[PDB]
């Protein structure tokens, strides 16, 4: 599995593969991703940071943009409080093994130059196209909703990044960047993790997440409570966790009573067992809780 | 006719009269109005500048905001070219007798503070309300269309103005300001002059205007060509010109053949004559062309 394939692994989409291969051919390459500072860092974040780690291993300089301005505007606290959360986020990301440079949105997003270009971009972007780009991320829709995608695009341009990484929900905004900017950004899109209740995406504000520093008993309790319908793989958070975070061979342990220990050599194997209902939701949960704990331990320990 | 009535004269609307009376009671009061720099200054501008003149005569300090940034963003030339048009506009306004302070949009509209508040306002303004505010001013609608009204409002706030003056087309934007800002701006709205072709409003870009420095023969030709249907007063640019710019008693001159000279002591009088078709569109045009020339002469001479 070469550098390209290591980057591609577990992504939903790369726009475009041909363009990424060209990026790979150069010494100096950067990749960026934006996060709003968050009191809790969960599996949703972890999945994306693993992807950034794949990229640095391929020779990319990594830049994390912390959206402190977005938080501040949205009544979530003063800049200093938010910088404190942002700085905690840096520690977590480091604990995960990522070696990155960090930039806060407020450091450049109010620069005269940047703003002027937000207004330039807004004369070139239709409202319809702007709103369309926001459907996957967006009551009483505010004008801020159509400013947001333009700022994202403008940031891509201001920082001169080669590759932009984000979840699948960011894809139309990235498409917008590739049609509005002089230089086409290569886009790498990660799957959107389902929350533990199987309802929406995993979110810090929806209380449906596993945080990377949750205690073992908290992880076990949260897994036990998860949505995990037998034979159903679509929208199954426990299966997603198995696909994106666990290492194979995986051992699922069961009493002899019920078929004994089961050893699976790939997620695809694990998938067929579950579809046929040869693997019971309870034994899967058990195995996932325990493996997840061992995976997260060194992160939580460093914290 | 007292200071209030002199301000009210020939306005479409004052929001609100009670609030304007309170403004009048103070020593230090300011009134502002925004114009985009224009190669031609026409009767549309003149009407509004007459209103600013009424206000300074009432003790108001006048501020004219020149929208050089709006022009620049909209591909109309470099800032220096536009500042040159803006500076010409100042001379014209002075020639009309207005004694004002001038500020260009680019001097403050990209300030970190101002921009931050544009984004604050955008989180508080719905897209629907923003678009509604722009109907009277707005193919392929751009995101810039919903940013524009918020900037107008933000400018009202940044400059701390007491009274905002504009044409009736600005009214929903002004309403928006009065609901979004801590301090309610008194709003004075002037009628929107019909262009000479009777088609739209008078506009520099629609070639349907009389410029204040047009030559006498140009004025005569433009008046002669105007839309001026007998007995029709609504949407009649020649009648509007008579209402807003001419002095009474007005003498309309006609041969004895056709009823002789006619002397009217008010526009209302002039109106009834025209409705009953007692006054013929040609004699009205003739009288309006000639009076308009004498009115504009001292302005054109100073230029």
């Amino acid at each position: 599995m070469d550098e390209f394939e290591m980057i591609k692994r577990n992504t939903s989409e790369i726009i475009s593969e041909e363009e990424l291969r060209e990026v790979l051919k150069k010494d100096e390459k950067s990749a960026h991703i934006g996060f709003e500072p968050s009191g809790k860092i969960h599996l949703g974040h972890y999945l994306q940071i693993k992807k950034m780690i794949d990229l640095q291993n391929a020779g990319f300089d990594i830049i994390i943009l912390l959206a402190d301005l977005c938080a501040y505007l949205n009544n979530k606290g003063e800049l200093d409080e938010i910088r404190k959360i942002g700085d905690y986020n840096k520690k977590v990301f480091e604990a995960m093994g990522l070696k990155a440079k960090y930039v806060y949105g407020s450091e450049f997003q109010l620069d005269k130059d940047y703003t002027l270009n937000v207004y330039r971009l807004a004369l070139k972007t239709t409202l319809k196209r702007a709103r369309r780009s926001m459907e996957l991320i967006a009551e009483n829709p505010k004008v801020a909703e159509v400013i947001y995608p333009i700022m994202q695009v403008n940031s891509a341009h201001y920082r001169g990044v080669d590759v932009a990484v984000g979840g699948m929900e960011q894809r139309k905004i990235h498409m917008l960047a590739r049609e509005l900017l002089p230089k086409k950004v290569v886009c790498i899109h990660n799957p959107v993790l389902t929350g533990l209740d199987g309802e929406g995406k995993m979110s810090s504000s929806k209380g449906n997440f596993i945080a990377v520093d949750d205690s073992p008993e908290e992880i076990r309790a949260k897994i036990k409570k998860a949505y995990c319908p037998a034979g159903v793989v679509e929208g199954n958070p426990i299966m997603e966790i198995a696909k994106y975070f666990l290492e194979y061979p995986l051992t699922i342990k069961r009493p002899e009573k019920f078929g004994g220990d089961l050893t699976v050599n790939s997620y695809e194997e694990l998938e067929s067992l579950f579809k046929n209902k040869e693997l019971h939701p309870m034994d899967l949960k058990n195995a996932v809780a325990e493996e997840l704990i061992k995976i997260l331990e060194p992160i939580r320990k460093r914290l």
